[PDB]
């Protein structure tokens, strides 16, 4: 009696970082132009400290014609493009918008940054005021750690367009090459020296998913930080392949523990490097495996956690 909602529940003392999501829904009752202008304040700041990783080339080419569109708009159409996205509208942009895969949305916006910067994409507007529920939400944001304040970036940018009753066709950056055998380095992980979770880390680290989704049961469930389980072999690659390319998982310890059924619980806590700030930001994580009894990942939950404190010892 083991089932992917009732394995959500393993490791209840396990401290998430809520304030993310709280945060988002805050954001998302915010109008708007205070919507677009409180993430361009938050960038610039952010940006002062932590350096963003160009978006890459092939992304880059998948956003360009949605991109010149916007260019070739006189600047009051730019700015109500900018909203549209922002308020979830019905439009054609919205909809191609929101077929991106998040990479692809972030590079977009990337773009548009620039552009707003060189004055060649309409700005947000000089000595604009922020309204008051907007100005508590940017500050709540200021006070984050840097890994959750970047979280907040890309889920409100993922959040834009329009992707209602959208189940349809899904544009991705092409599937880069597993990385060659040789150069593949090997985690350690105080404490675990279960084969199945040091092989999940090493092959996530490879970007290698057809060896990786072997290592989940044929109904195993894979739940990313405040997003509900994805479920199936079928799911949960697509989502490797489209959204899990070029991270650097660096786990430190772990605790390995018996759970019903012959099957076993393993909870391990480090830290993630997302490609678009390598080194300079460090999440920590916790890992939550639910383990068969053939090692078979059943479940796997990654969690944000609250602060450093919340790592293992
Ligand atoms: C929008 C906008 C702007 C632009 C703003 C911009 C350019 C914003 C860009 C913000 C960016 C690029 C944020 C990067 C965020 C990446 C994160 C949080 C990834 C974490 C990865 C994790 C947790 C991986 C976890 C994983 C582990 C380890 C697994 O083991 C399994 C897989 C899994 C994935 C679960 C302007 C500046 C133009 C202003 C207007 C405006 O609105
Ligand atoms: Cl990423």
């Amino acid at each position: 009696p083991f089932t992917i909602d009732s394995a959500r529940g393993i490791f209840p003392n396990t401290l998430a970082a809520d304030v993310v999501p709280a945060t988002i829904a805050r954001f998302s009752q915010l109008n708007a132009e205070d919507q677009l202008a409180l993430i361009w304040f938050a960038y610039l700041e952010m940006g002062k400290t932590l350096t963003i990783a160009a978006p890459g080339a092939a992304s880059m080419q998948l956003a360009e014609n949605a991109l010149k569109e916007i260019q070739a708009m006189g600047p009051l159409q730019q700015t109500q493009a900018m909203c549209d996205l922002a308020n979830r509208a019905d439009t054609p942009l919205c909809r191609t918008y929101a077929s991106w895969s998040p990479n692809i949305k972030l590079g977009f916006w990337y773009r548009l940054g620039e552009l707003m910067e060189q004055g060649f994409v309409a700005p947000i507007p000089a000595g604009y005021q922020l309204s008051a529920n907007a100005n508590a939400v940017l500050a709540t944001i200021q006070g984050l750690e840097s890994g959750q304040q970047i979280t907040v970036l890309r889920n409100a940018v993922v959040d834009m367009g329009f992707t209602a009753g959208k189940d349809g066709k899904r544009i991705a950056e092409p599937v880069v090459p597993p990385q060659d055998t040789a150069s593949r380095t090997k985690v350690s992980i105080e404490g675990v020296t279960n084969a199945t979770v040091l092989n999940y880390m090493d092959n996530l680290n490879a970007n290698d998913f057809d060896t990786l989704i072997e290592l989940f049961t044929s109904d195993g469930a894979l739940q990313p930080p405040f997003q509900r389980p994805i479920v199936g072999k079928e799911n949960v690659l697509r989502f490797f392949r489209e959204e899990c390319q070029n991270l650097k998982l660096i786990p430190e310890r772990g605790v390995t523990e018996p759970a019903e059924d012959g099957f076993t619980q393993i909870k391990v806590t480090g830290k993630v490097q997302t490609p678009w700030f390598g080194g300079n930001v460090g999440m920590n994580i916790a890992w939550r495996f639910l383990l068969n009894p053939e090692g078979k990942i059943f479940f796997v939950a990654i969690d944000l956690l609250a602060s450093p404190k919340e790592l293992l010892n």
